[PDB]
């Protein structure tokens, strides 16, 4: 037993990380097949914030202006093209370590692992959730631009995130691997801010089920509630609405523990109203919302990659 | 910025994980060069859980009684030996993915990453710490024995933990990679209880220094303390004694922030007295004790 914030094994992604340099800007790239993906802002300069058209700035770069290093090996760039906010650098060598992979886009509340890198070199791996305000709570590290987020299915890596920028509140923002931003952000050199965030209710419920599976039962009570009654509580406490689909997804955990979801909602209601009264849940004095229902099941049932 | 416990990238260890079977027992092994390391209790039967005589069990075994599977490849076992509580199986192939590595025995308060594995296949990676009572608070299901803990400072993997068992309180016990248990535990299923656990004081202080570097000062106060008065108070909250070694180790973070180590001790004393009153430090409502002074510089706080 035990319950830890757990990332996917990062090996398959480590073999894909490269260093990309343009001028004085070095950041990370993702090498898959014969293409290196990185934030398109790698080419951006003080001088050219005065341009509405990235494609104008990019077409003036030569292939040789991009220095791409894969460990000790220089990778020769043979083409460059923009894909929304991601730059695609065609190179002359396919990555022999390319895993089975797909590009997927995730929803707020879903979780993934980030392999934090610095100048092409993997540094750390951590698990996180896409916040309702579409930011990621990331590391002390800087220089992590171009690091990616992913899930692993079987042997297939689903890449869902690339880190583009840090926001002044200490959270980060980025895109899917097709260059579409998560959230109301741009990658231009302008000051931006995270919107007010909310708590991921269905994930808190999942984690309360995890606690119960691990023997932490003190917060359970005899009562149940309604979706409507509870959602009035959620709104008061800056929690996301709970939907019927959330209820359905928690089905397996309700069946395994004998605690129906609206029974657990009554527990959560009382925790929000009355606090934890100096107690902890799975060693935390805060209600944890970065474990999905799927995460809890996977960790309490032993799935491997 | 934000604060996250990060684990080390696990790929270098993934390439070493194999499956070891003896009889009807399957657990994980670590394949380095031409040796596979695993817990010696893989040779135990249902009758050997309380008073196993490992030497007697092992003398009755042949190389071919150990099935070692690396991915879909069966490895050929060509010898075996026991070193303390680890079995070492010599195989006919050096692991081509062997990283640069060493075996290190760690002390309480040290952190490391764990690569949880089942049937030789890695499942997940997380960060943890050797508690003062020589247990670790991991996440381990049946079949995770032989999973390892490690650090990777500078390209070299330092293996520091191999998982052997779960104690009745839901915490975990294991050995170094020379097969010596951390703490007083033995690989027997007789009653053994973990010492009462305590908070790792030097790590809490390191994390309070990180909070300051990250911009948060709300918990500082105007006081200082002697080292002995600090320890007299903090023992009352089941905090580990703070030593002069710990004070010396906090020297760099002290110099960086301009907050003297014993001044930060005074601030911790008041936090234990007051609680947090609805406030968080680096996102937590409890004082974090699994981030070492060294961990703050590996993130370059
Ligand atoms: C980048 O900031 C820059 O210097 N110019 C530019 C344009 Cl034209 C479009 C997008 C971006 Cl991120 C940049
Ligand atoms: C990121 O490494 C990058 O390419 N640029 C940048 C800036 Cl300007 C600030 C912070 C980070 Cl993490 C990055
Ligand atoms: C460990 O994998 C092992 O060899 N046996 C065992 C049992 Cl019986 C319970 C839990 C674990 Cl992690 C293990
Ligand atoms: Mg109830």
């Amino acid at each position: 037993s035990g319950f830890r914030k757990m990332a996917f094994p990062s090996g398959k992604v480590e073999g894909c990380m490269v260093q990309v340099t343009c001028g004085t800007t070095t950041l990370n790239g993702l090498w898959l097949d014969d293409v290196v993906y990185c934030p398109r802002h790698v080419i951006c300069t003080s001088e050219d914030m005065l341009n509405p058209n990235y494609e104008d700035l990019l077409i003036r770069k030569s292939n040789h202006n991009f220095l791409v290093q894969a460990g000790n090996v220089q990778l020769r760039v043979i083409g460059h093209s923009m894909q929304n906010c991601v730059l695609k650098l065609k190179v002359d060598t396919a990555n022999p370590k390319t895993p089975k992979y797909k590009f997927v886009r995730i929803q707020p509340g879903q979780t993934f692992s980030v392999l934090a890198c610095y100048n092409g070199s993997p540094s750390g791996v951590y698990q996180c959730a896409m916040r309702p305000n579409f930011t990621i709570k990331g590391s002390f590290l800087n220089g992590s631009c171009g690091s990616v987020g992913f899930n692993i299915d079987y042997d297939c890596v689903s890449f869902c995130y690339m880190h583009h920028m840090e926001l002044p509140t200490g959270v980060h923002a980025g895109t899917d691997l097709e260059g579409n931003f998560y959230g109301p952000f741009v990658d231009r050199q302008t000051a931006q801010a995270a919107g007010t965030d909310t708590t991921i209710t269905v994930n808190v419920l999942a984690w309360l089920y995890a606690a119960v599976i691990n023997g932490d039962r003190w917060f359970l009570n005899r009562f149940t509630t309604t979706l409507n009654d509870f959602n009035l509580v959620a709104m008061k406490y800056n929690y996301e609405p709970l939907t019927q689909d959330h209820v359905d997804i928690l089905g397996p955990l309700s069946a395994q523990t004998g605690i129906a979801v609206l029974d657990m909602c009554a527990s959560l209601k009382e925790l929000l109203q009355n606090g934890m009264n100096g107690r902890t849940i799975l060693g935390s004095a805060l209600l944890e919302d970065e474990f999905t229902p799927f995460d809890v099941v996977r960790q309490c049932s032993g799935v491997t990659f």
